[PDB]
This record gives C-alpha cells, sequence and structure tokens, in this order.
C-alpha cells in the first residue's frame, strides 16, 4: 500500500517542471493556505452521454493535491439508464463504495485460485460494496433512472486499467494475431472489436 | 498502514473463541457464501438523541467482516442541529469523507510541529474532507436541519479516541491531581468535568 | 506489498483443516526438516498442448511452502511455437523475469493515466523484463522453436487474473447484456467468445 | 510505519529552500562526514521550570538528521517533582521507553473498543514501558526528586498532539460553543480553561 | 518493517503448543491483566564473565510479550573492561541506542556500495548512536570501568547474526574448504578459529 | 520492504547532480522512451578470474533504472570450479534464485534464535533456493565445470555485506585488538587475514 506519511501535511506540487519522485514533491507549507484538506469537485453529476453510458469524476491526487502522502482518494461515478463502468482493475488499491441513488448491479471477480468466481448483487441507495486490490470488477445501471455512487480508495493514485479499452484500443493496439490466439476467434472478429475502440475512449 | 492481503478474500471469523491474532482469523472460504463483499448497515440514520447530539453507525471489520485484510472500512455519522462528533483521533488511519446532507463545520488540528493550526470549514452536500492519520478533529452541525456524512478509512479497524470521554471518563478515570496539573485549573473544575462523563458516554 | 517476516522461517502449514489467516499458519519448526528453502519443481518443461499454447508451472506458496512470510515466489512458463501467455494481471505483485530459450514478444500496458501505452519487445535468451504491479501484460512466442522463461514475484501469492478467461468464462459468466454494452458489439459476437471459454481454461 | 530505506544512509538536508518531499531530501554522501550516526544532544537535563513542570529534549529527524529514512528517533523528558508530560498522542508511532531516575506514574489509555481502559503504573529506574501507536498517554512525577526518562519511537518524526494545549490553545482556538457542547460545561468554564493556554505552551 | 497493528493490544501467547503464525498469536484480552505494557527485566546488570566479555539481556517479544504487533523492542548490554559485543547484524531492524555508563567504541560498517566504510566513535554517558537495518556493527569497551548501554529496535524480533559465532561455530559448522577459499588462509588457520567457537557461544 | 509505487513508472534519474532522496528521483516520462522495462545486461557470463573465483553481474537500480519504485531487482553470478560467492548478507531483501548450469553447494544460516542452523544443499540446473532477508549465506561450486545462477530480490537495491571483506578489509579496517577479542586468536592471525583483503576485493 501507499507509503505512510512522515509529517502532518505535504500538499502535492503539480507544476509541470517540478522534480519527479515516487508520488509527488510537496508545496512549501507557507504556500498552502487553509483550504487543501477540502474539495467540492464531486458536488455535481458528470456527463453520462459517452459510449460507456457512465462518467467518472476523479478525485485522486492530481485533482486533490492535499491527499498526497495520506494514502487515500475518492471518485464519483454517474450512470445513464443501462450504462456501465466496464470491467476494470485498480492496480494499486482496494475500493470501498456507497451507492447514492438508483440501482446498480455490482460485480466482483475472483482470481484464478478463487475459481474466477463472479460475485454480483444489485446495490441500492445507502448500500455498500468492497473491491479487493487488483481484481476485475464492473457496475451496470439496471434501474430506469440515473444512478450514482461515491467510492474511496486506499491509495492517492489507484490507477485504472479499463479492460475493453486496453485490450482493443491501447497505444498502439495489441497486434491482431496476438489477440486472435488469446481470444480464440478469427481476425475479422478482432478487427470488429478494435474498430469500436479506435477513438481512444 | 494495515498489512496488505496475501490472497483474494479472508472474511473475518468473529466467534468469541476463535484464535486471536493481529487483525482476525478468517472463515474457511467454503463457509462464506456470496454476500460478504456487500452491506446495507449504513442505509438508515442513527439515533441522534445522545449527549453529543450525534450518532456513529460503524462499519469496521467487527460490523463488516468481509473487509478483513483489505485495508479499508467506513462509517456513517448523523447529527441533530447543534450536535457534535467531538474532538477525536483515529490511531491507525487516515479518514476521507463526504457530507451527504446539511451543513457541518469540520475542523482538523495540526500537531505541535505544525503550530497546532486549526483548519476549519463549513462543508455542505457533496463536498469532501480529509483527516491525516492520528490528528485531532471534530464536526459540528451549524445548520437548522439534521446533517449526515459517510466516511472511509485506510484501515479495517481505525480505532477511535474520543478526547472528552477519554480525558474525564476513562475506566478508571485519570486521577484528579494529574488532571489539575495538566489542565491548570482547580480540583473543583476537574470534578465538574468528570461528573458529565460518569455515564460512560 | 506482502507483510515483512517476524522471524527467520515460517513454513506454510497447508493441511485443509488448518486455521485460516492472512497468508498461512506455519508448521512448528520441529516438523520442518532441512529441505524447505529448496525446490526442484521448475526443473522440467510443462505440457504446452493447451488452448493457449503455453503452460505455467507455479512455484507460489501453495507449491513451495517455505516461501511463506518471505515475500517472494517464482514460476516457469513454457511456450509452443505461436503460443501465448494471454493478456493477464497480477493483483498483488511486480514480476521480474528472464527468457531462458527462444524468442518471446513481451508486452506491458500502461494504465489510463499513462495513455494506455503498449510497450513491447522481442526478448531472447538471457534478456530480462519487468512488469509493474497490477498492469496488463502478455507474452507471445514468435520463434519457430519452443520457448521458456522463469520469473520471480514480490509476493508469495501474486494471484493471476487471466483477462480472456475472466471476461468470457468466469463462474458464473458475466451476463451477455453487460458484455455487449462494454464491448460495443452484438450479442451473437459475445456468445461466440463465451463458447470458446466454456471449458474453464 | 515509516517507509523502509532504499540505501544504507540518507542524511536529511534541512536547509530551508531544499525541495520538499515525504520526509526529507538527503545531503549528497560526499557532504556527510563521519559523524551523522551519532549525537550528544540528550546528554544534559532540560529546563523543567515550565507550566507543565517537565521538559522535552527532542531527537527526531529535525534534531538528528542521520535518522532520515531509518525509521527511528528518540527523546529525553525531565520532570520536576509533581510535574507532568500531559495526556498526549503520537500520530505516527509506537513509543518504547525507560525511566533513568526517579519515580514516574505512567498511564496508557485504550481506545473506545478497549473500553477506554486506563493502565497505570509507577515506573522506576531501569523499568520500561510501551505506548501503542496513536493512543493517549501521560507521565506524572510522584517522587520528591527530579525524574528523567529516555524513549525511542518507530518513526523519524512521530509527531506530538498535546491534548490540553490543542483543545484550548490551538491557532486559532476551537470556538467556545464547539467546546461547550463537547465538554458539557458552560461557556465560563471553557473560557477559564482557554485563559490558561493563551501563551502557546 | 514489522506489520502495523490492527487493534490496540495483542499480547503474545507464548505457550509451546500455540498455533504458529508470522509473529505470534495473542492471548485473549480477558487473560492479559494490567501489567503487559511494562517490564523490569532490564533493571539489573547482566553477567559479563563470558568469552566475549559482554552480556546481552534481551527484551524482545519472547521476553516482553506485550510488544507483540507494536513494532518495537529493546535490550541491555553490559561490558567488562576490554569486552566486546562482536561484529553482528540484525536482519529485521534498525537499532537506536544510548550509552548509560562507561566509554564504548561503537563501529558501524557500510555495505559494498558505500565502499565498506567504517564509521567509529567513542560514545559516552548520555550519547546516542544509530545502526541502519542489516549492517554489520560492534561495540568495544575502551574504558577501565564496566560499561552499559540500552538500545531500542524497530521490530519486536530484530534477530541477531553474530558474525564470528556464525562463521566458525554454526550447527553444523561451515565446511573448512568453503572457509579456506573465502578467507584466503590455510586449513590449519580455519581449524584454529573453529576450535574457539566449538562451545556454542 | 521497499515502499510501494505511487504511479505506473518512475525510471531512476542517475545523473550525479540529481537531488538525493530515499531511493532515486525519476526521469520525466517524456525522456524515457520505450526500452526501460527491459535489459540485456545478464546475457553474458562474468569474468571468474578473481580471488573469490566468482563474478557478480549486478542488475539493481543503478544498472537497471526502470526498476526504481517497483520493488524488485536481479543479478547473475558465474563460478569457476571451486569458486565461491563467500558468506554474505543482503540488508534490505529476501533472495530467490535458480541454478542455470553446474552444481552449487548453497548454504543458508539461521540467526541465534534458530540455533545458528546451517541448511546446505547441492543445487543443480533448474533447481531453486530462497534466502530470508538479512541472513548469512554462501554458494560454492562443487562441480568440475563453470556454474551459473540468476537470482531475484524483493528490493531495487538489496545491498551486499560481504563478510570476509567487511571484517578484514573495510575502509579503514576494524582495529586489530577489536578483532582479536572477537575472534579469540592472537594478533598475528588477525594480521595474516587482513593481508589477504588489503586490495579492496
Ligand atoms: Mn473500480
Ligand atoms: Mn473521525
Ligand atoms: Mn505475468
Ligand atoms: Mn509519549
Ligand atoms: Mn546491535
Ligand atoms: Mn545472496
Amino acid at each position: 500500500t501507499d507509503p505512510d506519511p512522515l509529517q502532518d501535511f505535504c500538499v502535492a506540487d503539480l507544476d509541470g517542471k517540478a522534480v519527479s519522485v515516487n508520488g509527488h514533491t510537496c508545496k512549501p507549507m507557507s504556500e498552502a493556505g487553509d483550504d487543501f484538506l477540502f474539495s467540492s469537485k464531486l458536488t455535481k453529476a458528470g456527463n453520462t452521454s459517452t459510449p460507456n453510458g457512465s462518467a467518472v469524476t476523479e478525485l485522486d491526487v492530481a485533482e486533490w493535491p492535499g491527499t498526497n502522502t495520506l494514502g487515500v482518494s475518492m471518485n464519483r461515478v454517474d450512470f445513464a439508464p443501462g450504462g456501465t463502468n466496464p470491467p476494470h482493475i485498480h492496480p494499486r488499491a482496494t475500493e470501498i463504495g456507497m451507492v447514492m441513488k438508483g440501482e446498480l448491479l455490482v460485480g466482483i471477480l475472483g482470481s484464478l485460485d478463487s475459481g474466477n468466481k463472479l460475485y454480483s448483487r444489485v446495490v441500492r441507495a445507502g448500500e455498500t460494496f468492497v473491491i479487493p486490490r487488483g481484481l476485475m470488477h464492473f457496475q451496470f445501471n439496471v434501474g430506469k433512472t440515473e444512478a450514482y455512487m461515491v467510492v474511496s480508495f486506499n491509495s492517492q493514485n489507484p490507477g485504472i486499467v479499463f479492460v475493453p479499452l486496453t485490450l482493443f484500443g491501447s497505444d498502439p493496439p495489441i497486434p491482431t494475431p496476438v489477440l486472435t490466439k488469446a481470444l480464440r476467434v478469427e481476425a475479422g472478429v478482432v478487427e470488429l472489436l478494435k474498430s469500436k475502440f479506435a477513438g481512444g475512449s
């Protein structure tokens, strides 16, 4: 997990030419002000008119620099009816979330030694879920109304590996012949999938 | 921070005679079912008719055994108008929270090397805050309506050190002469304070 | 990363009814013998006549109990010509490997904040590679001969999330409608993919 | 706990304009000399003519830069007869100490899940005590002579949250109305307490 | 470093048939009493009439079970005039110590990338030293009186690798031919050294 | 163990005047190229015509900067017939290795609480071994042909404490009188040993 802090506060210095280190260098405390432990970036709903039908409003250290060194971060996800936060993975953290409105099918997948078990449940307002570090998971809006959830992570920068986008639209894309052997389908099927993720989202 | 997990899942075995270890032993996976990564315990508001005027609904590993080994936990706090979650400390975690309804004055205090600075702000619906590991902090409902927040921690068992209750109503209470030297007031003042925390809450 | 050790040795007790904890309980030192720090399980090549065209011979704590608490483990992967270790993820570790024979295209994919960059190179005998914790990666045999590599991990139980098998053949499988929204293709395409992973491998 | 070291030595560069990071940047090894692993700052007794009747001589990374990255630090506390190291907390470390001279009442308080138990004992020359990470604790000189102890921590910068001073004399002070609700006493009592900690110590 | 604690207290259960885990299982809190955070085992001087001319009084988790899970431990070392705590290593911790009486030559050795530098200084009453995790170090009494020091570690079980005893008197001893190649001397010299450590101390 | 990473990649900036921190600062991602996760430095055998009769080809972060922050590193050791990697220690990591060719006697020594037990075995092609963090260990070529092994570590910079060289040829050397008390032999024997390690290797 993220390294523990070695002082009370260390607000991230995000200017482009700052020296680079594991995580982020910090602003001098003299330049921090009173406001760094607070944020209002998750107050409004994100735009759900996207191919996935969901919008992620991030609140990691790049968006909330006061989280630097503190080992935590959050995000908000809004969903149009039938929208999905597609099968994805956080490489460096466990996720713990709460559904605020609507009805979401939440699915968590065990690794190979857990027999690739799929745990899935319809989670409603006020109900919570937990996603173990590095496991594949997804959310699907099964209600007729817009849904939204707010989650927390045990990292300032959990990272996100979107499975569909990484598999078919990385930069540059995984060679077709690699994907035909791995997916056990012909090249035409692989190219059809790639054509849907050519936009970069 | 909490030790990282060494397998996908390890639901806590909470029976009274289970062997004791750092954290908790786990139920055999065969006895876990499909439901351990989910909870509905924070769906309803807690009873705010208490001396503090707030109610904490806990969702640590004792209440949500599926969090065992995953490094995270949550809780919900409800506040009557003018109620407080009094100055307190979490010995083993950073807290990250969101106000869901109402208006809360949230205050975070730096340690001695930070000049004991008090950072405080009125946090409203959808706005977030972060409390660094082990620092004193509090919340006070400044609105005319009931307020509530949901927070996450970077520990399965953050712990809570309530300052007023620990100082004046521990078991057994800190001797009066220790408290008169520390608080710089006469014994009568110390005894008055102790009389308010004799109930254990 | 894995918790550090609190003593010299703690060989894993793998009997089925042993108490369950994070990681594994250990055999009494009196029952360990001289041989637990050694293994010969990776001496021979695995059977590459599988759908993927590769075979993984594991040497994690379940196969090498002397690794318990030491924070490390290994495995060997053998590849038939044109075979692949398909796009996969290790949820709890970084991997560091060496190609022993043959020619392998090794690809590592960055997360979303790294623009989903694909780093790929043909790695030959004696050459090494490193896969950051939790990122998607794969290997493909581009030579005309059988290839093999031996890798190490910074966990006693890294875990493996096989992307194709988890996406299309979990237990039970991810609903088709979830996968059609996520993959942006019709149900018939999703069902074709599922039919290839119905065997459990 | 503090991050582990990634090299033998990394003496802290404490100049005011050094770049800021978690912990401290280090002096080039060429500028370190032979003396950084040693100190004589705890050889003499501190001045106990203070309001608390005790004096803390710190030996954290700010006073002993050679501790940077090594995960440890110390301090010495001297006590006039009847003096106290008041109820306080270390946010980022466990403390382990030894009484060198005199008789000290040492008290350690459990958190809420430990029923706020007060463990207290008179500790004399050569006797030791341990304070778990983040718990409230104090020391009181019950002998007729000056007493002193030397303690170690499992952090280069444990931090110190003095309860009385933080509660009544932070900068700026916690509002009176917050403190009257939390302490369950009238404003006049709160103002009396605040008047004793207006000096900043 | 040692895993962080997941609760306030977890006194080690040291009975011989207790289940074995990383570190130690804990006594039920009901069986702990008030005394586990304290010890008087380092109050008296150890017997320095040994081949090394020094005596180590240990206060690790085997001798102080209340340290279990807290990440710290101590020990006391007493030295006859001209006695030594021979070149040794702690595999799992940094050491931080204070000389209480006498004059001790304290030497710390850097690793190969630090050019195997020897840092050494005569440390007197009240003066401190720090030994980075896993580096070779020693102490030698250069005064005419008995000397003693008390040290702390950042582990409940640091471990001790005595160089001379391990090299020449392990169980069973390292073969002579291995040692003649490594030490670049004839077999007769190696056998002479082995004869001095045949007693097991 | 090494601090976990807080981003995907952080290639070490090894220029001499780069700011110094725990571990290494990183190159801007814009200056990294595609090649940092790969290396060919262990493809060839090292020169075994040395006093020890073995050659270590290092692949730590100084030689493979792409390992920075990832918690892993490797090395290759080649051995002439009868050559040794002498009794040594890695202060900051566990080692896990595989013999690639030849026959090596591999010995691992327990600490004092493990009764200084010597575990030793002849390890051949494809067979593996594990060395717990900070314990003394060695390898000796018992075959008639050149032998070689490739090992991995759970640190980007494990460090190496060569016992013979550190004991008798540090800079500057440990005083003779310290070594005569510790080794229990006369000064002439100590000086003979020192004369063999005066070259610095
Ligand atoms: Mn997620
Ligand atoms: Mn709180
Ligand atoms: Mn892999
Ligand atoms: Mn203290
Ligand atoms: Mn020592
Ligand atoms: Mn080695």
